[PDB]
DNA sequence: CACCTTCCAGGAATTCTTTGGCCTGCAC
DNA sequence: GGTGCAGGCCAAAGAATTCCTGGAAGGT
């Protein structure tokens, strides 16, 4: 179905989509290495639409339906890869994934002189993949004994329409219930960003950027991780609901958004006291994250 | 028959969600 | 014979995501 906006697409893949860099020994007796470049995203069944949108804004790539109860889509034919290159040249990445892709953009430009099957082709890709993701793995590290540090990318939120896609994949929204013994019932808005430690820039720009909320750092529980709340109720609803509602977010969450808005408004209505008003935010909040069914 | 690329399917590691409960300090 | 609540904190668990790999089907 329809394709999606240029910043949602970048951001949304902020959040989740990995570039990879495959380096393999050919099993013939070629004593060489055959190099491919793979930029895959993998998702639960219920986003699959999105995937289905990427693929008909990009028109590359293939999907596949796997029996892990999720969908992936693909894109390693070596032109096609142009198209990737491209958007995110035009859009650029702002989490630490963009020096991932940077060095993607390296590789890439190294085999499209079709140097790669040359000794120095192989010689140059080993020293890219060894900075992206998780390295070479044992058999390149004996292969190639070379000398590969790290730094923290610090890139500014372009746009709105970046975070409602990066929200889209990574953002949650809660509704917190505690019902003393007085029996009330308590209602609570949350609007959390689980991040990896190495994003904290991201996080730090986040507050600037809404003007708002706390960020929870969780390292007793080891991840790393550390979180972006928003809470306060005037922030939920002068600062994050308009956003997203400017904004729309793609994929199920957005359902989930807008049974959100509506415990909001009750809650803005006052009507969140009357056991009424609040059995009907008991059963929107039963239907919607984990416990909506697809 | 061979190189090489593009694809699928599998899968382990871990980074997200999503989920709560406890605490505190104002207003009143 | 302070207390109710909103705005914060503390975290866990599994599963949705992050990466990688083996094997083989398409083009020349
Ligand atoms: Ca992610
Ligand atoms: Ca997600």
């Amino acid at each position: 179905r329809e394709s999606i906006n240029p910043w949602i697409l970048t951001g949304f893949t902020d959040a989740e989509g990995s570039f990879m860099l495959r380096i393999r020994n050919t099993n013939n007796r070629s004593v060489g290495y055959y190099t491919s470049l793979v930029f895959e995203i993998t998702l639960h069944n219920k986003d699959k639409s999105i995937l289905e949108n990427i693929q008909s804004t990009w028109k590359v790539g293939t999907i596949n339906n796997r029996g892990d109860g999720t969908a992936r889509l693909s894109v390693t034919r070596f032109e096609d890869l142009k198209v990737i290159i491209d958007h995110f040249e035009k859009y650029p990445l702002i989490t630490q994934k963009l020096g991932d892709y940077k060095l993607f953009k390296q590789a890439f430009s190294v085999m499209e002189n079709k140097e790669h099957l040359k000794e120095n082709g192989i010689k140059e890709l080993v020293r890219i993949k060894a900075k992206m993701n998780w390295g070479l793995n044992d058999e390149l590290k004996k292969a190639f004994p070379e000398n590969i540090e790290r730094p923290l990318i610090n890139k500014n939120i372009p746009n709105l329409k970046w975070l409602a896609g990066f929200t889209s994949g990574e953002g949650t929204f809660y509704v917190h219930l505690a019902k003393e013994a007085s029996g009330k019932v308590y209602v609570r808005l949350r609007f959390i960003i689980g991040q990896h430690i190495r994003d904290k820039n991201l996080m730090n720009s986040l507050i600037t950027y809404l003007g708002c909320g706390t960020i929870q750092e969780k390292n007793r529980s080891k991840g790393s991780m550390l979180h972006f709340i928003v809470t306060k109720f005037s922030d939920i609803n002068d600062k994050i609901i308009p956003v997203f509602q400017e904004n729309t977010l793609i994929g199920v969450k957005l359902e989930d958004f807008e049974d959100w808005c509506k415990v909001a408004k009750l809650i803005e209505e006052k009507k969140h006291l009357t056991e009424s008003g609040l059995d009907e935010i008991k059963k929107i909040k039963l239907n919607m994250n984990k416990g909506r069914v697809f």
